[PDB]
């Protein structure tokens, strides 16, 4: 580590474009730059560096980077004026924690409707018509709808459609004890997808891989997901719009936005090169158009890259669809939180807990919770 | 890598401890370092997860459970010959989903230590000890001062009139059935409180404090373990170490620990490290190094626990815990201790009411210390 730069970022990301960028940066100032997509990297960082450790930069969405801060593992980071005028005021609170700004951000995500166009040129508008459509649509042997059921951000944005949530926000900060998670809304949600997987319209153990090549072979009308999904769809040849979700009991489906964020280890003693790569090589056209290009960031921090991709409509439904939705919060109760309710949702969906029992488990954990189990 | 690196606790009998492993560095030729960091119990999970950390780590074995469910504990395999040396109930503590986990040392339970000139007569009831507080102020002197900053040294009363952590039925915990905010947890907590409430203890008094007023001769009545005798020894104050107090009519309950020493699974020195333990540590000598330094109550070896019963400060030790209840050792445990702890510290500070602070702790929400 002592002259270098070691990068994590989640696999679902261009860090391909991004390791094209610390050539670059490498190609200039002679400093190696190395960069490292881990598996479950928002848990391993936090190990890692409890001890001192770890990468001299962690990128991801900006819900976790509360508890890193409050662990005390991420540096405060100073970008002079001139610096926060390039990116927009709302990214720059996604990444603001008791005041101190703890990360950069680089991206704004949330999820879409992507379709087939073809074997459905009209999308729905509502959750309620796809049991019927899913139904004429196993007659040329196809499923209206697969996405991935194993990461609970997936089936979040239904859960809160009838007025699920996570922690209630209140003038100024979040109520920690007035947890929405098994709220009627709530309920409603995820009983509504445990229906549909009930009567085989869609099978309990679909995850990430699975949504993505039954979608891009043609197999499935429908899929959800986010920006950095693209790509690959590109590649398929599939024919696909990207569009509003569809509502619920007639009330928009709210997705969780995310930031994709950009942290400097606390223990790193690379922090001021860490601050010449990320202000001076990534936020720039070139850096982030590089990582888009790889894997497109979604609605980008940077006003000057910005203004050519808001003329895509991907990200104009990119970005009504985030205006349906939710910031999420950065406190440091957000990753036990998704713990919960990533085993809740797997449960109900799989018959090995009801929805009332499940989500109730999901806002109250007691003991017995998952998150108490010191499983791995 | 050819060396042995030993964590254990700062209260207990750490240098005795360097006196067994130079004893193994003599014979074998490899080094053997003991550290007592502050915070091993949370530092060990941390630093284990990695894949560094000590190659031995002692604690009380409430821990072990959630260390060897998270994978951090290599599985030990003494012979059966090994295995008779040492008491049943000694092993049954350090058995985790059937194997054992860990190398049992000995026996801990909290007792009422008192000082024989101050109170030639100990009280016999948590209830006489306000009035016997007033005795002794008038004298400047004061009944008892223990750790509060610790729930362990509170859970004999929380658990005298009916609190326990998790209801234990049929050879097994039920998880879902927390005692820690039943009616019997309430009143035992309420009388501490209450105790605060009117200056008879104060609520900040840690470890060092009480050791330090009842070593001193300043306080009549301490709460501690075999580990603290040795302090008292060398302050030369009288003192007796008998059955902890009772709370409306019923035995104080402390929670039993068994001292343990497990093995890193991590460790590339795992032969050794069982070597060590099993033909040095547990030993007559070995222990015998150990307990001259810090006592370490009433030992699993056999062999050496025959002469340390005859002690009458054993005899006490064990009646306590006889009176007590061993802990769990279910990977809850570390988050259980953590919410009673605030929840032990927030009545009696004030921060929250003994009913609300005890239900936090039964059932922890997102708004809980465990969350933060
Ligand atoms: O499923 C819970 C998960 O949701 C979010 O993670 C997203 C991430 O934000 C996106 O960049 C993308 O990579 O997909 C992930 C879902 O698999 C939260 O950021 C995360 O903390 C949470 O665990
Ligand atoms: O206070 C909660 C605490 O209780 C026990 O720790 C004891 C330990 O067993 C004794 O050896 C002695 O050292 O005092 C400790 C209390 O300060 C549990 O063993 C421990 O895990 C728990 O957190």
């Amino acid at each position: 580590e002592e002259g270098k730069l070691v990068i994590w970022i989640n696999g679902d990301k261009g860090y391909n474009g991004l390791a094209e960028v610390g050539k670059k940066f490498e190609k200039d100032t002679g400093i190696k730059v190395t960069v490292e997509h881990p598996d479950k990297l928002e848990e391993k960082f936090p190990q890692v560096a409890a001890t001192g450790d770890g990468p001299d930069i962690i990128f991801w969405a900006h819900d976790r980077f509360g508890g890193y801060a409050q662990s005390g593992l991420l540096a405060e980071i100073t970008p002079d004026k001139a610096f926060q005028d390039k990116l927009y005021p709302f990214t720059w609170d996604a990444v603001r924690y008791n005041g101190k700004l703890i990360a950069y951000p680089i991206a704004v995500e949330a999820l879409s409707l992507i379709y087939n166009k073809d074997l459905l040129p009209n999308p729905p508008k509502t959750w309620e018509e796809i049991p019927a459509l899913d139904r004429e649509l196993k007659a040329k042997g196809k499923s209206a709808l697969m996405f991935n059921l194993q990461e609970p951000y997936f089936t979040w944005p239904l859960i809160a459609a009838d007025g699920g949530y996570a922690f209630k926000y209140e003038n100024g900060k979040y109520d920690i004890k007035d947890v929405g998670v098994d709220n009627a809304g709530a309920k409603a949600g995820l009983t509504f997808l445990v229906d549909l997987i009930k009567n085989k319209h869609m099978n309990a153990d679909t995850d990430y891989s699975i949504a993505e090549a039954a979608f891009n072979k043609g197999e499935t009308a429908m899929t959800i997901n986010g920006p950095w999904a693209w790509s690959n769809i590109d590649t398929s040849k599939v024919n696909y719009g990207v569009t509003v979700l569809p509502t619920f009991k007639g009330q928009p489906s709210k997705p969780f936005v995310g930031v994709l964020s950009a942290g400097i280890n606390a223990a790193s003693p690379n922090k001021e090169l860490a601050k010449e790569f990320l202000e001076n090589y990534l936020l720039t056209d070139e850096g982030l158009e590089a990582v888009n290009k790889d894997k497109p960031l979604g609605a980008v921090a940077l006003k000057s890259y910005e203004e050519e991709l808001a003329k895509d409509p991907r990200i104009a439904a990119t970005m009504e669809n985030a205006q349906k939705g939710e910031i999420m919060p950065n406190i440091p109760q957000m990753s036990a939180f998704w713990y919960a309710v990533r085993t809740a949702v797997i449960n109900a969906a799989s018959g090995r807990q009801t929805v009332d029992e499940a989500l109730k488990d999901a806002a109250d954990p007691g003991y017995d919770s998952i998150i108490y189990r010191m499983t791995n």
